[PDB]
């Protein structure tokens, strides 16, 4: 559950058990991964923020209401209001993180001070150009994907790790491809491949329906056997499947992923593509912003590194008046 | 970030952000509030000119290096270089902005024509009686604050608004006086106060420091309750310290500003001071300037009103060649 109350506001990240939400007010959606979705459903009866892929996919497999989801287009600076007369307001600015298809991140500007809030991303030089990170604004906190924050961890560029997709594949011209894949993401890495080898990737209706959303070119269908490479669920990638796939025509399986995962078949093979930053891109990336502090958005795992990339601590903002108020509840009040 | 790059000049003001400024070779500080100096810190290595207050506050509390910083003294022409082979020169002049301690404007003359750029400021007839804007020179663009551009706030006067102060605080002689401020600016206001009160205004060591270059009656300090009269954040004025404050001493709270700020208690009050000039204001002043062309400093912020007092335009100047290699990137 790697969502976030960011304490002193009124401002929730991937964070959806109202229960625990007591001052939360405004609701952010990075991406449509379920660890960041938990407690959202069709019961969900607040506004909430998001880009305009991630506000598509969440009406369609979660079936929020549309009322709720306000879709706000990415790279433009929107203005929303911190209490109820909207006296006090703050500036978001979504940008692509760069992960899977509709994430972003969220840069907050406010009382609070300026925030920058990652979600899950994978970095890439060109994020530090993006116009609203080259003013000179001091990020006070860097909410950080700290996903692959192990220097023990080396990672390939997603370029390199595709090319030696490409390399396996070439050398298994009369064999079948089963791509092993989360519900979203990798699309693009699809998309090379069959660009490369001229033939069809087969998927469900679900991603088919995704891709049109993403300006691919015109290479994925849902009939059955019409191409050579078949994206799956990553579950699906094991020995077990190998001897079943192999009965009907031969059959090698790639599961693109940072996990450790050992291969139970020769023909599975497991290669580091990514779509989270490695720890020597969270170095840089933290180094070129620094922030007064970095605070994980993943509980369970570790985040370091950092101490020498921030900037001077600077205290707490004091909350205005009006934003107490709109933070307020009769429940926490007597009678 | 209120800060604008002029056009086809190197001239930038209030802008830090180098990437952005590819072609500005000449920075300007109006004055040392927080949205004219985003990404302006020890980092900075190059020259930059403001007033001598601005530049006192500026290595103090932001730590640019004294060798980048230099201070022109305010209401005196200074040329400055604008190439680096001894040839294109313009004329500066610093004009008090009248906005808080260092604030000043800037009249720059040279090949791209004559540009007066306000800075945050609060217009007052003197202002007019300038001498270096009663030679009847054609000002080409004023870079205007336009922050109170609305026909709907009407404001008082300072001296007016402080009027009201008083006579809130005449009703309650036994209390102390919350006065809630940003971190620089209204020290005039303080001044005044203890004066008519007969009291002390306690401040903290920063503004005491800052207090010190205004030259200022001997009526601040920093010692807890020494005085009736407490200067502090304007983030402080709220609720939950209005119950704080009275479990030690009966209190009253005064935020002086031009902002719509909603009271969350009785003894919380919001008065029409302001750093800024109003909407009335702004039409006197352009009226009086008769630009060919007003741009709105602050881009967040309503700019309009004023196409009835505008002189015929002219066209885009011409860059020196001289000029162009300076700027070149
Ligand atoms: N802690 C945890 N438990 C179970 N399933 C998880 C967890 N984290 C992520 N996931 C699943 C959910 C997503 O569909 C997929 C990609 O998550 P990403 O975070 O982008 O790598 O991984
Ligand atoms: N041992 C283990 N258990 C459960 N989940 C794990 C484990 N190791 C990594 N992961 C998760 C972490 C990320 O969500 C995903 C890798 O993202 P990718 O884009 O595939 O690199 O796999
Ligand atoms: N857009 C914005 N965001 C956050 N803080 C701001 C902004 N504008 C001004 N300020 C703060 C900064 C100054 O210290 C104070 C007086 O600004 P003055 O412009 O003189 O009224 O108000
Ligand atoms: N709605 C709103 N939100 C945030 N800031 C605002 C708003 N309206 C005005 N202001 C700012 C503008 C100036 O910086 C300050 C007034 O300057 P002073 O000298 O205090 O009158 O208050
Ligand atoms: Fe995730
Ligand atoms: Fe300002
Ligand atoms: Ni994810
Ligand atoms: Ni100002």
């Amino acid at each position: 559950m790697n969502g976030v109350l960011i304490p002193h506001t009124p401002i929730a990240v991937d964070f959806w058990s109202l229960r625990r939400a007591g001052t939360a007010r405004l609701f952010f959606l990075s991406h449509m991964h379920s660890d960041h979705t938990v407690g959202l459903s069709s019961t969900w009866a607040r506004p909430l923020y998001c880009s305009p892929i991630t506000a598509h996919l969440l009406h369609r497999h979660l079936q929020v209401s549309k009322q709720w989801i306000q879709a706000l287009e990415v790279g433009e600076s929107h203005v929303l209001p911190l209490d109820e007369i909207g006296q006090e307001t703050m500036t978001v600015t979504l940008l692509d993180a760069n992960h899977c298809p509709g994430s972003v991140m969220f840069l907050f500007e406010g009382y609070f001070g300026t925030i920058l809030y990652t979600g899950d991303f994978r970095y890439t030089p060109s994020m530090l150009k993006e116009p609203a990170l080259t003013l000179g604004k001091q990020i006070h906190t860097l909410y950080l994907d700290n996903t692959n924050c192990n220097p023990a961890l080396v990672l390939p560029s997603r370029q390199e790790a595709a090319h030696q997709i490409v390399q396996l594949i070439r050398k298994h011209p009369q064999h079948n491809i089963k791509i092993g894949l989360y519900s979203l993401g990798k699309e693009s890495l699809l998309e090379q491949l069959a660009l490369e080898f001229q033939t069809w990737v087969v998927l469900s209706p679900r991603r088919l329906e995704l891709v049109q959303l993403l300006g691919l070119a015109d290479v994925f269908t849902v009939e059955e056997k019409a191409g050579r490479i078949h994206a799956v669920d990553h579950m699906e990638i094991c020995h077990s499947n190998m001897l079943r796939w192999n009965q009907t025509h031969p059959t090698i399986a790639i599961l693109p992923t940072s996990r450790k995962i050992h291969s139970s078949h020769p023909d599975i093979h497991v290669i580091p593509y990514s779509d989270h930053s490695s720890y020597s891109e969270l170095r840089a990336f933290v180094a070129a912003l620094k922030p007064c502090q970095v605070v994980p958005i993943v509980s369970r795992r570790p985040c370091g590194g950092f101490q020498d990339s921030l900037s001077p601590r600077i205290s707490v903002p004091l909350i205005p008046d009006s934003v107490q108020q709109y933070m307020s509840s009769s429940s926490r009040k007597p009678s």
